[PDB]
């Protein structure tokens, strides 16, 4: 009945799994099933699409440095992860997670999204800061449902032309 | 918009609310008003009732260590907290969290329950192991709705007197 099994040192869950926390993958889901997600999030990885998460998001550095780029009063703002740093990030702020560096870990908290409670994904402009598209999601597991759609949106120029200025999005870097 | 405010060393925090996570007080929760329940306990603390908690609970031990006294396939178990362990407790788990040492520091995370979904507090017999009271509370402040609670089950023999076999439960200790 300890459905997800026994207390284990994380430090060493952390390590054993380097080879998951680097490219291609970059994060690894700790218990499988479970109402809270609780994910480890390595680097290094750079990203142009904005999360909009309809829940609150758990962030602890424990290891490396990172920065998450924002969108907060509608302009664009950052909040670095320093290493050590813990941050509660609020419904609906839109969110770009940077990862420079390697060997960095991050423990990123959220729970299962309801039915009917759908997640969006957006790419901004960087000529005129409109948005240039946006998906909503669904979201049942984060590493089968949005690698699609990533892609999706780079291989599309009509998504990726802003409606206000046309400047083409570069895409993926 | 950082209705929680911007990243912080997690390690400062915990050294400068030092004070606090001691008795009387051992605990202290990191943000207001938010969805995610998110506390630091600290002790020495022991205690005598089991918590039935509705949702998952999420623990990791930074400091010291502690261990949870646990209701298990009906049989009395004990999960050990170890300095650098996480852990996830399933919904309905009785646990009852035992904190011997001073200086030690266990992040919690919970989820604020819905209204209608009851936490329930228990005690059970050192003699027969039947169950000797429980009360069920919507819980929507741990330190302000709880003390009282556990305060009417010391002071009231009758709440303390198992049904099957007339044994007095001790109370506090
Ligand atoms: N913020 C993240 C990250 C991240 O911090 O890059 C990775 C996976 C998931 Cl599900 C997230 O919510
Ligand atoms: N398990 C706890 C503890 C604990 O671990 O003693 C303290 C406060 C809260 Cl709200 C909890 O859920
Ligand atoms: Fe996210
Ligand atoms: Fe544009
Ligand atoms: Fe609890
Ligand atoms: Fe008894």
């Amino acid at each position: 009945m300890l459905t997800y099994g026994a207390p284990f040192n994380f430090p060493r869950w952390i390590d054993e799994h380097a080879h998951l926390l680097k490219p291609p993958v970059g994060n690894r889901q700790v218990w499988q099933d479970s109402d809270f997600i609780v994910t480890v999030v390595g680097g290094p990885n750079h990203r142009t699409d904005y999360h909009d998460d309809p829940l609150e998001e758990f962030f602890y550095q424990l290891r490396g440095n990172a920065y998450l780029n924002l969108w907060v009063d509608g302009r664009r703002e950052r909040a670095d992860l320093k290493e050590g740093d813990i941050f509660l990030l609020p419904p609906h702020v839109r969110h770009s997670p940077q990862r420079p560096e390697a060997g960095s870990a991050c423990l990123v908290i959220e729970r299962q999204r309801p039915a009917g409670m759908l997640d969006g994904f957006e790419w901004y402009c960087d000529a005129c800061g409109h948005l240039v598209h946006r998906v909503e999601v669904q979201l049942k597991s984060a590493v089968t449902d949005l690698p699609p759609l990533f892609e999706s949106f780079y291989a599309s120029e009509d998504k990726r032309r802003c409606p206000h200025c046309g400047q083409v999005h570069p895409g993926r870097a």
